[PDB]
């Protein structure tokens, strides 16, 4: 089963956040099993991408209730200037001093990002596929080959992992 598999190939921490995310707003993870798969795999992304940090670089935004998460962007506004996002975005960025909106597609690049540019204002947009594939706002990708390597293999193996259990046409195909 997709679920299994996510309990499966998450670290607890992730699957208990995306269980309720899920569960708050109403969606069962074990009907909903590849939206529950594909949260898992965007926080982990944003965590991983956060964790490759000037020590500390990011601010993790994903993952946090919403009044924390607004907290954390007001807090920012208030002492860097940089402008309010009207949707909530997975990082900020200390150094190159910006947000964040880290997409995750089973689809081209190049949709999803323009997808995700069109929903937005001043935001870094950066993109990753399970082909290795990525694309980002004025092609800066704002991070260092090595860690950018790291997500792309995680992604790559979860793909894999997906299609050992004959999931990834489920999944490649609920985007
Ligand atoms: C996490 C995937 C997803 C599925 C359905 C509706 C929204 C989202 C989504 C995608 C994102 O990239 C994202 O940053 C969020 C979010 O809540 O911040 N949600
Ligand atoms: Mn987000
Ligand atoms: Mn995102």
């Amino acid at each position: 089963a997709m679920e299994d598999f996510v309990r499966q190939c998450f670290n607890p921490m992730i699957v208990e956040l995306a269980e309720k995310a899920m569960k708050e707003y109403g969606e069962d993870p074990k009907i909903e099993t590849n939206k529950f798969a594909a949260i898992c795999t965007h926080l982990e992304v944003c965590f991983m991408y956060s964790d490759f940090g000037l020590k500390h670089r990011f601010e993790i935004i994903e993952g946090r209730d919403r009044i924390m998460a607004w907290t954390v962007v007001n807090s920012i506004c208030n002492t860097t200037g940089v402008e309010k996002p009207k949707f909530l975005p997975d990082l900020y960025d200390y150094k190159e001093n910006r947000f964040i909106e880290i997409g995750v597609t089973r689809r081209e690049v190049h949709i999803y990002y323009l997808e995700k540019a069109n929903k937005i204002e001043k935001t870094h947009i950066h993109i990753f596929s399970f082909t290795g594939e990525e694309m980002a706002t004025k092609a800066d990708y704002t991070l260092d080959e090595e860690s950018r390597a790291r997500i792309k293999t995680r992604l790559f193996t979860i793909r894999q992992e997906m299609a050992s259990r004959s999931l990834w046409d489920s999944f490649r195909q609920s985007e």
